[PDB]
Parts: C-alpha cells; structure tokens; sequence
C-alpha cells in the first residue's frame, strides 16, 4: 500500500475556540488510516478528536493499512494551536447578574510605573470588552513598582460575605503579581492583599470565597506587576465580585482543612495575651434596650460572666476586652484558641480581634469567627488556625453571646494568641 496515493483522503480540522483537533479520512473501501500522535499509536478511526490545551506547533504521523497490512512510509501533517486554555479552577461566572462588577461604575485604570522607585511614563494599555492588556517594556525589581489602581463606586456592608475572582496571564514568568481589594479612603482596610506567581502564557485564577463584609463606601481594585521582566505583557479578564449568599453555580474547590499547629502554653512568652492589663465595656441589651453592665470575675486566665436576663439575636450581649497597647502586623500569620463554657445552650457566639476605635476602625481585624455552637456544659474550643494578620495599633478582643437563655453563666478560659507554630 503506497502511502502517497491516499494523501488528499487525510483531513485535519482545528477548532481554535475549544482546542480540539479532529483527525478524519474520506473512506476508500478497505484503505483505512493509522494515527501515530507524538509516538503513540491511537489505532484506526474515520473521525477522532484530541484536546491540545497548550499553544504550539503539533504534528500527527498518518499511515495507510488494508487486507495486506500497514504501509512502510508515513505522511507527517503539521497544525498550530493559537491560544493556550486555562488549567485548574476557572473562577466565578463573570456574566452572572450576581456579579456586582457588571453593575458598577469602573474608572479607567491609572498607573504608577517606577523602576528603581523612579517613575516613568504610564505603560500602554488596551481595554477590549472588559479585558485589560498592559505592556511593561522596563523590568522592575520590587512589589509596588508597577501599580495599576482601578477605582470603583462599589459599596459593601458588614454582616454580608463576599466572593472574588480574576484571571491573570503573563507572556513571561512572573515571581509575584499582587491583587488588593481596598477601601479607596484607607489603605489599612482591605478584603485581601495576596500575590501569585505566573508561568509564561499559563492563565491563573486568583480567587477568595466567603470574605467577611466590611463597611466601605468605595472599593479600589489595585494590581501590582512589580518584579516583571522587560517586555512583559499582562492580561486581566473575568473580574468577579458577588455576595456569597447568591449562588452562580460555581464549583468552588474545598481548601484541605488547615492542619493544627504547636499550641504554646497559656503562661509562656508566646502568649501575647498574657501581660495585657485590659479593660471591659459591655453592650448587654435584650430587644436592643441597654441594661446595667453584667457581673465579671477575673481569676487569672479564667474570666466568668453571669447573664441573668436572656437575649434573642446577634450583637445583643457584647463583652469587650480592651487591650492597653496590644498590636498585630500583616507580615505575620497568627493562631488563636479559647475554651468557652456556657451553662445553657447558646446558638450563635462571635469572637473578633479588632482596632480599639469606633467607626472605620472595626473594619481592621485579624479574624471574625462566627456561628460557634457553644453546647450546654461541654467545654468547647473556638480555634482560628493560620489566619493572615493585619496592621493594628491598639487591638481589642470582642465577644458576643446573642440568643442566650436566662441565668446563663459563661466562663472564658485560657485565651492564647501567637505567631503560626508550624
């Protein structure tokens, strides 16, 4: 069987939208094809499809067989995949009506491009159907030397929870691209400041799920490409911000439960909470009517509170431990543990480590632990493992016991706060 005969019988078909290559053959009685792709014999079909995820030049070696057997010579046919398609999580649905970004007034991006911390002309950018292309001719060394702030009119509320994703691509390997969703008026108040490396032409989804709500009148979304190689071309697409309450049908991957760390003892120098000469104010108001400050007994590492009157819902029985010059930083990841004993069943208990002041200050916090089911008599543990830190000047520890029965005794025992142990 002379392979050269059946040359215009063989037909390649590349779908550039899906990155599937269709190998087909116009039937010539008993003459059928053999597909050897990248030195792998995939038998004989009239219509066969293979996924070519990555971009590049690819070659199939095709032979001809019949009753006699397989031919000696093979035909090499070459094809190109224009654009690499993403691997891993694809992020939230950018076309969903739950995407607050589609409703919002979005500013043109601004820039602060400064190799050696010496500012040069803004990089050329393109906005094509919501997609940013940004070209960086000059290399930068540090984070914050290639800033792209995007100002929005997006407001959010405390007591709601939020999801975020964006898809980032770089034409050149990038050590760390920064993404920061921040209060336009206060750089200290932000949902996250995270970083992701990028491999050349490999789209990555940077994403968060169930972020505790902050009272913010105007969000900025700030990108930094600091540390870029010269000639780097950044692509930014599929920006999503939605309420966690609303489900767009996204299969959010399960973050494998954070392993427990080395718990330093209550007395040690790793206690941070030990040596805090603290203070107490209370918001104890059943039906939102404030009565007298309840009974508190400090016995070392054990604090005992007696609630004679009942409450119905969140933020009605608040106990504030005001630290005199306790601090935290965003450069650290913290651990936190406390043993809570309630004499009666208490549904929804809340702990929050937060800046001392009122107003904006209670949007600056290390953790907000909610929905802690404190069972009657059981000495339950309220734990926060490897929480990202935040810059606090004068920290305070806020407890809430909303929905408590009458004559409920709460014992706060062995509060511990440390750096990450593991």
């Amino acid at each position: 069987p002379v392979v050269s005969d059946y040359e215009d019988c063989i037909r390649i078909d590349v779908n550039q939208e899906t990155n599937y290559v269709t190998f087909s053959f116009q039937g010539q009685k008993g003459v059928m094809p053999i597909w050897i792709i990248d030195g792998k014999n995939y038998s004989s079909s009239f219509n066969m499809t293979k996924y070519y995820r990555k971009a590049g030049d690819y070659s199939v070696e095709v032979k001809i067989a019949n009753s006699n057997g397989v031919s000696d010579r093979a035909i090499t046919r070459n094809f190109h995949i224009d654009k690499t398609i993403m691997t891993g999580f694809g992020g939230f649905d950018p076309e969903s009506n739950f995407n607050i970004w589609r409703t919002a007034t979005i500013s043109e991006p601004t820039f602060w491009y400064a190799p050696g911390w010496s500012q040069i002309a803004d990089p050329a950018y393109s906005l094509v159907n919501g997609t940013y292309t940004v070209t960086l001719p000059e290399a930068t060394s540090e984070t914050w030397q290639a800033q792209m702030p995007i100002k929005t009119n997006i407001a959010t509320d405390a007591g709601k929870n939020y999801d975020f994703s964006v898809i980032l691509t770089s034409t050149i390997d990038h050590p760390n691209v920064t993404v920061k969703l921040v209060d336009a008026t206060e750089d200290k108040i932000y949902y996250f400041e995270g970083k992701t490396p990028l491999v050349a032409n490999e789209p990555v989804c940077f994403w968060k799920s169930n972020m505790p709500g902050l009272d913010i009148a105007n969000l900025n979304l700030v990108f930094d490409f600091g540390g870029n190689a010269a000639g780097t071309v950044m692509t930014i697409e599929s920006i999503v911000l939605k309420d966690h309450a609303n489900d767009d049908g996204t299969i959010v991957p399960e973050q494998e439960e954070t392993p427990e760390p080395t718990w330093s003892a209550v007395d040690s120098e790793d206690n941070l909470w030990h040596s805090v000469t603290f203070t107490n104010e209370f918001y104890y108001a059943p039906g939102w009517n404030p009565i007298a400050n309840p009974a508190l007994n400090i016995d070392g590492a054990t604090y005992t509170l007696n609630f004679p009157t009942a409450t119905n819902e969140k933020w009605q029985n608040q106990v504030t431990f005001i630290s005199d010059a306790l601090t935290a930083s965003a450069e650290e990841n913290y651990d936190f543990r406390v043993i809570l004993n309630a004499s009666n069943d208490i549904s929804s208990a809340t702990i929050k480590l937060v800046q001392v002041g009122g107003g904006d200050n209670d949007n600056i916090f290390v953790f907000l632990l909610e929905d802690v089911k404190l069972t009657a008599g059981e000495d339950v543990t309220a734990k926060v493992i490897n929480a990202k830190g935040v810059d606090i000047t004068q920290a305070k520890l806020v407890f809430d016991f909303g929905g408590n029965p009458a004559n409920t005794e709460v014992i706060i025992k062995d509060i511990i706060l440390q750096k990450h142990k593991d």
